[PDB]
C-alpha cells in the first residue's frame, strides 16, 4: 500500500523484502490490507511452528501481561522458575540459560564453550577454537557472524573474531583432521536450514558426536531452526539418539509472539558462569517465560512433533511422484522440507505467491517448504496440488 | 515464595539476585506473592520509564497481539512504516534500523562503523579501529563485551574481537591522543550507567563531538539507558545541545513490555547496508513495533521528559540536604541519579528494600536511584523520607 513508501523513506535498507504486506495471520493464513490470503509455507523462518498467533499462547501473553512483563534479573519473576523447569525436563540438561534472541544464544554458546575449555579442559590461554561448517547460519551478531562462510554476511566487518575453523558440512574427516588439542567445541545445525535444508548422512550427528567425546570437545547442537518438532522429533539430534553436550533453542521456543531463547547442558558446562559474568537486560523476563511455557506446552498437548512426522513424509512421498528433470531432489524432515532445482527457484516462487502460496528461497536452486505444524491435512493437501501445478 | 528453590535446581549461576520474588507490579509500585508492596527505584535499569505495565502500552500490546505478530522481515508489516516514521522524526535522524537489545543495537553500530569506515572513510582494509570509555557498559554479545575495560566480564571468554581502543572517560585530551587515520567511531555514553552514574563535564560531548568532525570520525552515542527521557531530556546529548552521528536506543524503547532497539543515523551512514548484509528474525516485528509506537506516545503525551527533569532537581537538591560525611557525592540529570559513598552502598541497599524501596547498587560504592518517570510528587517526596532514614 502506502506502507512500502513510507518503509523506504526511513527505512535502512538491509532487508528488500517482497512488496507484499501482512496485516492480520492465524495458524497457516495471511492476510493483506485488500484481504488477499496466503499461505504460510516459510512459518516464519519455524518461529510460528504453533501457527500465527496460538490462541493458547496468545492468551498467555494477555495473561501474564496483567501481571508483570519485566523484573530485572536483578530480582525474580514467579514464571522464570516453572520455565526453566519445563525446558530442563524437555532437554533432560541439568541447567538453563536465557537469552532473547537466537545469535544472543549462539553468542552465549561461544562464551560458554570458551571459558569451559581454559576452567576446565585447560586449553592454553586464548588459544581455544570453535570447529563450524560451510554455509552455516548462526546469527547477525559479531560472535556469530564471524562463523558464516559467506563473505557476504562478512564484508567489511572489520577485524572479525578469532578461533574459529570451518569445515565441510557433513563430513566426518574433515571434523576429525580439524580438531586439535585447544579444540573447544563443535558448533553446526543438525539440519542446515538456510543452507538448503540439507541434511548430513545418517547417523552422522551419532558418529560427530562420538568423536567430540574422545577427543574432549563439546558438542554443541544449534536447534533455533530445526528444534521444538520442526523435524518430526522434539529436537534433530533424536534422529540420530544424539543427546548434545549444549542444546541452543529459540525461534519457535516462543511461539513467534515473543522473542526467548536459551542455551541447555549440564553444569559442568554452564556451571562455569558465576554471578555477573553474562547475561542481559530481557532474557528470562516473567512475559517471555510465560509465553514460552505455552508455546511447549501447546507443542506436546497437540502432539505437534508426530502430527510434523506424518504429515512432513506424507508430503516428501507425494511430491518425490512429480515427474520433472528439473528437480533434482528432494528432501526433508517432518514438515522441514527442501525442493532442488538445477534452475533458479524464484521465479517458480513468484508462481506460488500468485497462487496463494508464500516461501521464500535460500541457496537460488531449493525452495523451501515448512509449514506450521498445526496444518490440517486438507490444507496440506490444497497446498500439494498447487506446487504440483507450478513444478509439474 | 520458594519459587527460587526451583530456579536454582536448573538456573543457570550469571545471576545471583535478591530473595525477592515480583508476581506483579504496576507503575512505580512492585508486590511479591507474600503481598508486599516495594517501589522500584530501578525501573528495570531503566526500561520501564513509562512505569511498570502502562494502560497504554499492555493496551497497544493486545490490539497487535489480534493481528499479527511474527512476520519474517521476508515481508512487510503495517507497523515497522509508521514505527519508522515516529523514531525518525525523534532522533530527526534519516534511517532507522531495528533489532531487539541493546547488545544487538551496537552490535549494529560496531558494524555500521567499521563498513563506514572502509567503503566511505576508505580506511585501511581490517584495520578499523573503534574508541570506548573505560567502565563502559555496551552490552554481553562478543562485540560488547569485547569493548568491556572491566577484565571479570572478558575472563576466559577467548580471544576478544581486535580493533578496539579503550580511553579515560570525559578526557578530551585523551580522545585527540587515540584517534587515528584508522579510527571508525567514537562510541560512549552521554551518562555512564554502571559506571555509578558520571556525568561527563559540561559540554564534553559538544568538544568531542567536534573533535570528531573534524577527524571525520562518527560520534556514536549509546543511549541505551540515558535516553527517552530518564535524565530529564529526550536524550542525554541534549544537555550539551549535541546531535550524535549515531543514536542508540533500547530498554525504555519498549516501555518494558517488548525488548526492541535501535540505531539510528542518516543515509550516508546507514545507507551503508544494502540488502541481506544484516538484519534478526524477530527485528523490527509487528508487535514490537506496535508496543514501542504506544511506548513513545505516552512518553510525549504526559510528558514524562518534564516530569522527570523537575522531580529530578527537586530530588538531587533535597538529597543534598542530607548531611552526613558518609556521602561522597549526590549527582545527576532528571530522574538518573546516583549517591556516592565511601563505604559499600550495599548495606544501605538492604536496609532500604527492608523500608519498601529497591535498587541495587553500581561500582560498590553508589546508590542508584531510578524510579519511573510516571512517579507521583507525594510518593517520591515519600520515597526521600525514606532515603533520608537510611543515610542520615
Amino acid at each position: 500500500k502506502d506502507i512500502i513508501e513510507l518503509t523506504d523513506t526511513y527505512g535502512a535498507n538491509n532487508y528488500h523484502p517482497l512488496p507484499i504486506v501482512i496485516s492480520k495471520a492465524e495458524g497457516v493464513w495471511v492476510e493483506d490490507p485488500e484481504g488477499n490470503r496466503y499461505m504460510d509455507l516459510l512459518s516464519a523462518y519455524s518461529a510460528v511452528n504453533q501457527g500465527h498467533r496460538h490462541p493458547k499462547i496468545i492468551n498467555a501473553l494477555i495473561d501474564q501481561a496483567n501481571r508483570v512483563t519485566l523484573t530485572s534479573r536483578a530480582f525474580h519473576s514467579d514464571q522464570l522458575g516453572p520455565w526453566y523447569e519445563k525446558v530442563a525436563k524437555l532437554t533432560n540438561k541439568e541447567m538453563v540459560l536465557p537469552m532473547n534472541t537466537g545469535a544472543e544464544a549462539v553468542e552465549t554458546a561461544i562464551k560458554t564453550a570458551r571459558r569451559w575449555a581454559y576452567d576446565v579442559k585447560k586449553v592454553e590461554a586464548n588459544r581455544a577454537e570453535i570447529i563450524v561448517c560451510e554455509d552455516n547460519f548462526h546469527g547477525r551478531t559479531m560472535g556469530a557472524v564471524s562463523m558464516s562462510s559467506n563473505e557476504e554476511y562478512k564484508r567489511g566487518f572489520g577485524p572479525m573474531l578469532p578461533g574459529i575453523i570451518v569445515i565441510p558440512y557433513g563430513d566426518l574427516e574433515a571434523l576429525k583432521a580439524a580438531i586439535t588439542p585447544n579444540t573447544a567445541a563443535f558448533i553446526l545445525e543438525p539440519i542446515q536450514g538456510e543452507a538448503g535444508i540439507n541434511i548430513p548422512p545418517a547417523g552422522f550427528l551419532k558418529e560427530a558426536l562420538e568423536v567430540c567425546k574422545k577427543e574432549n570437545v563439546l558438542f554443541v547442537a544449534d536447534e533455533i531452526q530445526t528444534g521444538l518438532g520442526r523435524t518430526g522429533k522434539v529436537f534433530a539430534c533424536d534422529w540420530d539418539n544424539v543427546t548434545p553436550d549444549m542444546y541452543i533453542l529459540g525461534k519457535a521456543l516462543g511461539g513467534g509472539v515473543f522473542p526467548i531463547s536459551c542455551a541447555a547442558a549440564n553444569r559442568d558446562i554452564l556451571g562455569v558462569f558465576e554471578p555477573g559474568s553474562h547475561g542481559s537486560t530481557f532474557g528470562g523476563n516473567p512475559l517471555a517465560c510465560a509465553v514460552s511455557i505455552a508455546a511447549l506446552e501447546v507443542l506436546e498437548e497437540e502432539k505437534l512433533t508426530e502430527r510434523s512426522l506424518q504429515l512432513g513424509e506424507k508430503l516428501v512421498g507425494q511430491l518425490k511422484e512429480i515427474d520433472n528433470p528439473m528437480i533434482t531432489e528432494v528432501r526433508g524432515k517432518g514438515l522441514f522440507i527442501g525442493i532442488e532445482l538445477n534452475e533458479p527457484a524464484r521465479p517458480y516462487c513468484e508462481q506460488l505467491k500468485a497462487a496463494g502460496l508464500l516461501c521464500k528461497e535460500t541457496h537460488e536452486n531449493v525452495i523451501r517448504i515448512a509449514p506450521p505444524l498445526v496444518i490440517s491435512e486438507e490444507d496440506l493437501e490444497w497446498a500439494f496440488q498447487k506446487i504440483k501445478a507450478v513444478l509439474s
